[PDB]
């Protein structure tokens, strides 16, 4: 039977006998996707350039009103706005969502690959809804993913039933369920970080990556691949398998991407897929937030590739 | 004034007083670009999954191919779909010979990385009966050249002794939109771009360049790196943000990886146009000669600063 | 704030405190819907034309698995089928529907606006599900309404809580809420019929549209507007107001239009805007059906213009 | 072989051997009907009802159909439905040729979504004259091309010239206008007629007299069916297809008819007759009207030749 993302939210929702309050935001979320991809592939540019006579602030626009008016969402904490946003009374529902509206848009100039990172927590407290709600760990996720707007828009949704899949048809603004209960390899052939900064690297980064490049065994070095879209990046290791490194160094204690909206819900979708994320110290799940755009160091991927970083990185501990 | 690739190809090809005949062929390859763009991005998938009750290389090389046949304006056509090259057949036959990469980088677009269409057009040189031979001609022969990406939005880069002109594709309309007007490249970069998981064949030039942009001599910022693994890709952001893309040989690619016909001469002379440079590390790569329809080449392409830096690198290196 | 046709349906749903049932076969039909209009404006028309080397067939194809696999129906009533068809156990649930997949296709030839129509009935019995369970009066239904593919394809809804009209956004394939809550004219300057059968008109049709062209009142005579499509006839009456009539003919003495899956979808939504739709000596959907694709006379739209034909056809007893 | 737009208008510049100054104004006009189809199938209505947190259609239809016009160096002189008075290109802009259109016709019901269309015509500027309004006071047969594009089920554009009609169909998911009727003609005679029978108390004696006879046929043949879509293309391209006759006479209180006789009417007569149709005024060819004014209205009356002809014996009967 074809599958449609509304057809597989309603009815996980009925199997858990839930209100729908979840379905409403996810089917919200849905909806300012295909608005974002719509406006990524640069529909309309004609009109811009002149036939009859930014694009991050559009995505943060569209996620934000979306979520706001799904009803389901209290506090909403973007890459793109300093302090957490508090639904008003009248629209606020039981839903607190971190999301990065583009990431990898900086680039966007070459046209490469971006994507939308969302995760959904269950407010916790009674307490008047704050930045504070934000501040859960990875672990508490109910539910998270991301859009690539790619060579095609695919949303990848991860809950406790699994990670599935959903293809965007442009020709009828539906998301087609493709991949169900996906799962990453055991251990990849890829290895994906930015070494560009070789000389910034951790010592033990850059023993990690010199085994990938010149195994000690027989066995054949890694391909590299790095996009530099963390979305891109991701998906690629959880199609593919392999390990994606954005490690914490002597400069950058705390690596660069952010917690809430980047390595959360990629740390949440590979360990839905069998995969692992860790900070080098400890899961990315685990690690208890301070501050709604707080960075973490993120090392994810096929579990047999973390393991034996984290193999190096105890090594130089 | 807004300007369109129809319109584009039009006024340049009255300018030079032209038949019609190049801009023929053009429409023809936007038309099919616009296809495969509609295939990549999945229109009508729901029909694949059920919803009522061929892969997308092969599609591709056929919208290529048809709508390159039906043009009037080819004879010879080299795809990196099909061994041998295809003769057009006599009534379809125009003067013009075209090597194209229906979807280059089609081979990892599972994990949905951005794909593209290269194509070279020449002007058949010979006027013996249309053959392979007519497609083996050096790059520095092209009449035209460029590429469409499919990446976050779908574009055309067109290349012609005019310059270089990148046309972005309006999906709710399907028009090309003229957004950079006669593109110039860098002259110096900060990105490099290669698969460093080859770092064990690295010849000695390669391996000492690159130490050079991680660590460099001078006490300046390491240059950041980039690799998207789709040439495509990676050719547009080092003509957009400047640098040098290389991919050189290797054990399992001894004369190189690329195909000097419908990605490394196409490419090769859209740097050139725009400034940049093309070297296969002895030569340019628009100066080597074809013996094969699919032979295979080693290229280093980017900024012309960058570029010349690694050739003398090289010579360093005897 | 921004309403779509999935956000409408599920906050209805919410608001009724139901088990969602009818939410995914609302969301069903609105995929199909997308579908049908996407080929309606004949996307991928070049592939048909060799760019690389039946429209009414596709339209009951895209509505019959849709309803199938929404799990929510067990008696589907096509116009392009003879018997009812019976979804299978597995797949079985507690709505009737009857649906037209593309009225007016017969005349698509000329890209004519063309529609789909469709009524929701309850299954009443516990008895296996057969055609009779089709056998209700317009009066059962749930819930009914039409697509119309016409200068833009737009879904209008009607329900206990009234009509409602949404504007398919084909850049993310969307339907976005643009009338809320529709209520037609009390009295229309437009009538809507096939004035080439005035030599088997009924008597009362005779004078009633003398009526229009010669008013006794000394108002303007009335403008005449006859699409052939029932979706854009009725839709017209519906925006501008005015009435629409299919009455008895010499080849069609019990009308042409169907009851089942025209003129009761219809009469239930001119109904639900305060308009009116009758057969003459009843209100449409008051007739009980004894088959299928048995016909009748309809006359609809504006409440003073059907009651004034009313008082014509009265005279004639 | 398919066979787009942009591939048969080449095709047939070269067979002619022309500069391409015409193809350039074909190429423009199907961009601009394009964007039409894609605004008047409401892409992007999510933002105006606040997705995120404006003009009419005809105002934008006109917009786009003047700027690619004007941009594409092949005009001269552009008469719209919505300017008084025609534009004069500016010079460095200035082509060959003289557009007459309606940017979207039947626009003012399309809150009913009914079938809605653009009409073009165009002409050769004749005299060496500077540029001004009169050089688009030709006759209908001094037209190089003429044409509409229906937006209904679908978007078509006709386009018609010496070679013939021949009907694009839109294909949304690429943007190309693909061949699909090449050279068509309209049938002898039809069996639909069309025209607004509410204003018969208003009609010509000719006109009440032929709607009587397609109603109550005196020798025993059917009766004519009847469809009236109230927006000029959708009718004229049914006419088109299936034949029949469409009406827009003449009556007391509008002795020149309603339609417009340089954007609406002289187009339509022109695929007419290039399909062997016919279109007349009663009085005359609609195409042999000489026009005084840009915006002067015509009665029209068209279709298949014998139902033209029928329809003219009658209207010559009442002298
Ligand atoms: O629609 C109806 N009711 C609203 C839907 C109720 C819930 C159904 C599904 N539950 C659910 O989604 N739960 S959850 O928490 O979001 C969740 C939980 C876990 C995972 C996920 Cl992914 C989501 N009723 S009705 O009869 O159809 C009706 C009645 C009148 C008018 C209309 Cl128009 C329709
Ligand atoms: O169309 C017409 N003629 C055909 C077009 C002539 C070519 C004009 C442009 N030349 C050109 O593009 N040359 S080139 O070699 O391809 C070239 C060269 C260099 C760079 C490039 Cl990019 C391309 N005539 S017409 O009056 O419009 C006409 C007449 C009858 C019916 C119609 Cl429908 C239209």
């Amino acid at each position: 039977d074809v599958n449609t993302l509304t057809r597989f939210v309603m009815e996980e929702g009925r199997k858990a006998r839930g209100t729908g309050e979840l379905t409403q935001l996810l089917n919200s979320l849905c909806t300012a996707v295909k608005a974002i991809s719509s406006a990524v592939r640069k529909a309309g540019i004609a009109h811009l350039y002149g036939i009859a006579g930014k694009l991050d602030v559009l995505s943060n626009d569209l996620v934000m009103n979306m979520l706001k008016s799904s009803f389901a969402t209290c506090v909403l904490v973007s890459e793109e706005d300093k302090h957490a946003i508090i639904v008003e009374p009248e629209k606020r529902g039981k839903y607190v969502v971190c999301f990065d509206p583009l990431d990898g848009s900086s680039n966007i100039d070459c046209l490469v690959s971006v994507g939308t990172i969302f995760g959904i927590y269950r407010k916790k407290s009674t307490d008047e809804p704050s930045e504070k709600d934000a501040l859960q760990p990875g672990r508490n996720l109910v539910a998270a993913g991301y859009a690539l707007y790619g060579s095609a828009t695919m949303l990848v949704l991860a809950m406790d039933c699994g990670v599935n899949c959903f293809m965007l048809d442009p020709a009828i603004g539906e998301f087609i369920l493709v991949d169900k209960d996906v799962k990453i390899k055991k251990k990849g052939k890829i290895y994906s970080l930015n070494e560009g900064y070789a000389k910034d690297f951790d010592p033990a980064v850059t023993e990690y990556i010199q085994r990938k490049k010149f195994p000690p065994d027989n066995s054949a070095p890694y391909g590299a691949r790095y996009v530099g879209s963390m979305v891109a990046d991701v998906h690629r290791t959880l199609v593919y398998g392999g390990i994606f490194l954005y490690p914490a160094n002597k400069k950058s204690p705390n690596g660069k991407l952010r917690l809430l909206y980047e390595c959360n819900p990629m740390a949440y979708v590979m360990e839905k897929a069998g995969g692992m994320a860790t900070t080098g110290k400890e899961a990315v799940l685990d690690v208890i937030p301070t501050d709604i755009h707080q960075r973490a160091p993120v090392i994810l991927g096929s579990p047999d590739d973390v393991l034996e970083f984290l193999k190096v990185y105890e090594k130089h501990s």
